[PDB]
């Protein structure tokens, strides 16, 4: 009944960027426009070096780039050309009023609505996209309904995305399930199956799930919600493990292999990072509370109380083996971003982390192959004095490592398990502590115990 | 050394169905189950057996008395046993420290002191259980103190991961076998030995070898994740009750990511079963002697959870019949804990007939396959029963004149009811309380007819 | 529509004085006041009355056996009359939830059930009580529920503001 030819996506961010660009590469009759308020974030779409670091990203946009694949700031003009649009903006925390630290801000969704009709006429499908969707279809729909035009027709489906940082371009290939929400409407069908023939030039039918909005989002945040609960199940489990002898990486394999649990998802850390997770516990607490569902608030809290809890330890640990006295003593951090293969730094542990050893007064010098250095000083400056006292941004591992008492790995990075560490243990002060916090060192303890390292791990002794 | 004679203590749901499949599997191994309760002795040697199992009479009369045999014999059958289960139970303490939470290890002490009674020579001593909290090291403290000249007991961990009710599929073909023994020239002969008898149907990737610690420890977690699964998925349902979606959609959505799995995401009343809580709370108990609050609060959540699940399911029913229920028949369809067994332990069906008694129903509860007098048993505190309980010989006697249908177990005959028939005989309005989505797809049907369904997980 | 035959089923405080004036003030409507305490309803036929109200004494006897009746006979009265009201007492929950606050309605649901078992034809049932607490919506439940051919069952609500 309607067939999508040109695309147009608010938000040129880890959501919009990759997906567009995955979408312009496997449908090339189909004019896809990537736009964004941050000029400079546009420029680097456009340039050779993509202001987002992730694997294969490079070669999808340079293979489509120019041809039907665009970067803009023109937002405006984007939206009055397109019969689809994309809403893949951030939504914050609100950091004050009703629900501070734990509702979500839909002020840029708010915005991005009337933007919409503003320059609309006619008739368009707007497809809200984002790994945490909280209440954003309902927000939209209601701007739409009060803001009437005529022949304006606007429709609001829910489109969830399920890709993960790191492994974009993989998941957005090869997705497990796509999930579209529309109206039980003869208008919401026809947007649904409009968007659905899109996904069906690489994306099996079978694989595609279509519903109404509501539950389309509140599938994304339930199952955000057992992803995170699985990495802090098995974390609680690495604690037990410390207190009685055991590897958590050996029950974890046990667990695995019951295929009602499955093996993924199981890998102990020092605690998951990034902009969806927490995110996404806060959001069901805030959602319980203006429902009265106190004992479903409660019953995902731990989810969060539980990553804060496997940080503490881990800071604590490195904080015991140094005589509880960090004043003036170098440490290492390996590592900053939220997982290996990407420079995102949203709500990573290495912050956390950090911020623990500045409180004991520690010389941090963070090396971490891919965070830029800018990034790594707002973050350990957010509310600066301490950060110019105490941090240090290297440039390798070996000269983040010279003279420090402890090595702290916070980050997954593969190129961490291939370091000389005969070269680290030499300039290193005595005792010298590696502590790894992501099971990277594993297979190397014999060999980094002979040298005269002392190793420290999640989830053992 | 080679594994010839078994001995198991212990013919109940774990120690019965294991030793019948490995005897079916190993006909040149002689496997000799034991057990103090003679009449349930005399079940497994008679055409009914005790317990319920699909497929467990046809694994049993295809070898006992060839190689699998079942006695109260508890002495001899250690006494001539290469190998010897322990597959017993161990009831929560009612009392003292730890009480209802830790769990009394008795039993196993007592099968640990009558095996070095009744024991000479070599033998490899393995606890095989659903919940093993610290069995491993108490059965070690008892063989250390009381040892004899060339007695060499060996003590091994290997928990059985069947479910009740596909015990016997999944004892042919397990997801993997997990056995624990002392990191030590004589352990590892112990665990190689174990290890040969499982090989006759399980091939060697899927067995896993580590120590006795490491693999109850790997139990214990593991059923902490099944039923965390559970009280997930039932979190949502009250979601989506809440706001108008259908938990069953949601979990579809959910189960199609690989990492997650599709599998345990089916709300309900809430979980039961001889397991589950038990391991919750042994893992509460235990992380108060390692001081760990944080875990212990962490995994509490899922009991928690499934007592709301229990208790907003019944609150419906309430809600339902104007708050109040006195002298009102109410049909209660299905009294296990899961379908396809006889077993009531810890079964959301005593807590909603609880909950429903309390508020004076009379209750009518049929069971296809649970026993009458369990039933009373299970309801009856250690003269409200004699009262309002009535135990039905069919469904259609139990909702004849109710006023509210309760499905709590998922037997597959509910959902073949004649529907028609039992709303003809009710009391209007009529209502059916689905709590486990058995009769999802017959909604328009019953609407029809002139029910007022009301299911978990949908408005 | 004219409401010729009015029954109540409760002879308390309420719906014994309540019926008492409107069987006096209209003479062309038969009341019919019923109750399944007998002990209750031979007082009201007798010259001592269960309750003391003022004025009562000459309200009833001024109209009782003309069109003003008590009976025990609940059935039939329902089954005559145009107007049923439902002046019943609603106790408060002895134990489960709601235990010690919350009322009991199985008095009010009895009622309903019973008029729909002598009912056909159009009716106008009406719940009177100082306290109605969610008693026309149990009503109105039953009413939708258990529906018969040419059978109109009306509910209304009328509080009844009158003090002892
Ligand atoms: O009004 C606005 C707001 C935001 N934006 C742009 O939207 C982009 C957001 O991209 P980000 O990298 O911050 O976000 P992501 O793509 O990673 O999204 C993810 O993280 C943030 C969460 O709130 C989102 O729900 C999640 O999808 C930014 O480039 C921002 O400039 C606009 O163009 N206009
Ligand atoms: O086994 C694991 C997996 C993950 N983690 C940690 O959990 C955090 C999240 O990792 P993910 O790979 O899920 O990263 P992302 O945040 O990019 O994706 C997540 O949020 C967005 C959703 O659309 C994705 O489906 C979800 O996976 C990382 O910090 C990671 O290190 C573990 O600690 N252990
Ligand atoms: O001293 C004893 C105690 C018990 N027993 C027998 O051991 C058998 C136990 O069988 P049950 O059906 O109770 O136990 P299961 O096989 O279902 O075990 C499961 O549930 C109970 C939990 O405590 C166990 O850890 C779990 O494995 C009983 O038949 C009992 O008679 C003995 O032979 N000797
Ligand atoms: O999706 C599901 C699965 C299970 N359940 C409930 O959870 C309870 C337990 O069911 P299970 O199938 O796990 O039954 P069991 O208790 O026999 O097995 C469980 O404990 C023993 C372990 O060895 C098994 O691995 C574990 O599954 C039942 O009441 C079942 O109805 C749900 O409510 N939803
Ligand atoms: O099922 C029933 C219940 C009650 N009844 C009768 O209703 C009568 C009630 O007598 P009461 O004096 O208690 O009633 P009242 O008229 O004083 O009502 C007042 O007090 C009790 C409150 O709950 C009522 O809401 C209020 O109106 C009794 O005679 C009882 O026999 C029935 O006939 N049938
Ligand atoms: O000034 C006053 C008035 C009343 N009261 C007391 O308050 C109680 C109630 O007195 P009322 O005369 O209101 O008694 P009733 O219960 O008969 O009527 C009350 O409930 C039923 C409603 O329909 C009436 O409108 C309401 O007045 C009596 O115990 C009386 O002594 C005072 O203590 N002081
Ligand atoms: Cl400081
Ligand atoms: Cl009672």
């Amino acid at each position: 009944m309607f067939e999508i030819k040109k695309i147009c996506c608010i938000g040129a961010g880890y959501v919009g960027g990759p997906t567009c660009s995955v979408i312009a590469h496997m449908c090339p009759e189909i004019r896809v426009t990537v736009v964004d308020v941050n000029e400079s974030r546009i420029n680097a779409w456009n340039s050779p070096t993509l202001p987002i670091y992730e694997p294969g990203l490079k070669e999808v946009v340079e293979s489509c780039r120019g041809k039907n694949l665009f970067f803009s700031t023109n937002i405006d003009d984007a939206i009055k050309e397109a019969d689809l649009v994309f809403i893949s903006v951030n939504t914050p925390t609100k950091t004050y009023g009703m629900g501070k630290g734990r509702a979500a801000d839909l002020k840029y969704i708010e915005a991005c609505a009337r933007r919409i009709v503003q320059n609309s006429n006619g008739y368009k499908i707007v497809t809200e996209k984002s790994t945490v969707p909280v209440r954003a279809a309902e927000s939209i729909r209601r701007i739409f309904d009060a803001n009437t035009k005529p022949n304006l027709n606007l429709q609001v489906l829910s489109n969830p995305e399920f890709l993960a940082e790191g492994t974009a371009i993989k998941d957005l290939k090869n997705p497990d399930r796509v999930l579209i929400g529309g109206d039980e409407t003869p208008e919401g069908q026809r947007a649904v199956q409009a968007l659905c023939a899109v996904y069906e030039h690489w994306v099996p039918r079978e694989k595609i799930l279509t519903t109404n909005t509501w539950s389309s989002e509140l599938s994304k945040l339930a199952a955000n919600l057992f992803l995170a609960q699985r990495i802090s199940s098995i974390n609680s489990i690495s604690a037990l493990c410390e207190a009685t002898g055991a590897d958590v990486e050996e029950v974890a394999t046990a667990i695995g292999m019951d295929q009602r649990i499955g093996n993924k998802f199981l890998k102990a850390s020092v605690g998951f990072g990034g902009s969806c997770f927490q995110k996404d516990v806060l959001n069901l607490v805030y959602l319980c509370e203006a429902l009265n569902l106190p004992e479903v608030a409660r019953y995902w809290q731990q989810v969060i109380d539980m990553n804060d809890y496997q940080r503490r330890r881990f800071a604590s640990r490195i904080i015991d083996s140094l005589f509880n006295t960090v004043t003036d003593k170098k440490i290492a951090i390996l590592g900053f971003a939220f997982k290996k293969d990407t420079g995102d730094t949203r709500e990573s542990s290495s912050i956390y982390i950090s911020k623990y050893l500045m409180d004991e007064g520690a010389h941090l010098h963070i090396y971490d192959p891919k965070v830029p250095r800018e990034q790594i000083v707002v973050d350990l400056s957010h509310p600066d004095d301490q950060v110019s006292r105490l941090v240090t941004i290297s440039k390798d591992p070996y000269e983040a490592c010279d003279g420090a008492h402890a090595v702290v790995i916070c980050t997954e990075w593969d190129m961490f398990k291939e370091l000389d560490y005969e070269r680290i243990h030499k300039k290193m002060l005595k005792p010298a502590f590696i502590f790894d916090g992501r099971r990277v060192l594993d297979g190397l303890h014999n060999e980094l115990q002979t040298i005269g390292f002392q190793i420290e791990t999640i989830g053992k002794k």
